């Protein structure tokens, strides 16, 4: 019974798309 709720990659997954959203832009780095 516990599997439609837990997510295995719903929750994991959706964070993960935002975290790349983050370099597309702007590209995290920065040094000589």
């Amino acid at each position: 019974r516990r599997s439609r709720k837990n997510g295995i990659g719903y929750a994991i997954g959706y964070a993960f798309g935002a975290v790349e959203r983050a370099v597309l832009g702007g590209s995290r780095d920065y040094n000589k």
